[PDB]
């Protein structure tokens, strides 16, 4: 089979509000991902197709990315910090589950969780 629809990045439903920690997680957090090395990788929805892997969305069932992420952060898709958190923990969750240990690409996932952490550490109050 083929590729799911990507996450919903936008909830017209839903009330939005800015706030400093989300406004950080966009500018700093996401930002400084973006920017790494390896993140081209995780930069869109993982695609079973081009990548030919047929029993990703098998096994991934609660897909996640940056782009996506980047796009709910712009569309002021979160209410709450937490959940774009939880997002970003999901993606690295996911490469973790899917692969195994000492790809090229968990090792990738290892570093920008590492950095994750590091920004996270300093969101603002
Ligand atoms: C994340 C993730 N979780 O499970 C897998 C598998 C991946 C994964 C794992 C690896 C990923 C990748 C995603 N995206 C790319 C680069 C973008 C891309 C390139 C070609 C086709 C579609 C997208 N790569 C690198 C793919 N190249 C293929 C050619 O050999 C070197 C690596
Ligand atoms: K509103």
């Amino acid at each position: 089979s083929m590729n799911p629809p990507p996450p919903e990045t936008s909830n017209p439903n839903k009330p939005k509000r800015q706030t400093n920690q989300l406004q950080y997680l966009l500018r700093v957090v996401l930002k400084t991902l973006w920017k790494h090395q390896f993140a081209w990788p995780f930069q869109q929805p993982v695609d079973a197709v081009k990548l030919n892997l047929p029993d990703y969305y098998k096994i991934i069932k609660t897909p996640m990315d940056m782009g996506t992420i980047k796009k709910r952060l712009e569309n002021n898709y979160y209410w709450n910090a937490q959940e774009c958190i939880q997002d970003f923990n999901t993606m690295f969750t996911n490469c973790y589950i899917y692969n195994k240990p000492g790809d090229d690409i968990v090792l990738m996932a290892e570093a920008l969780e590492k950095l994750f952490l590091q920004k996270i550490n300093e969101l603002p109050t």
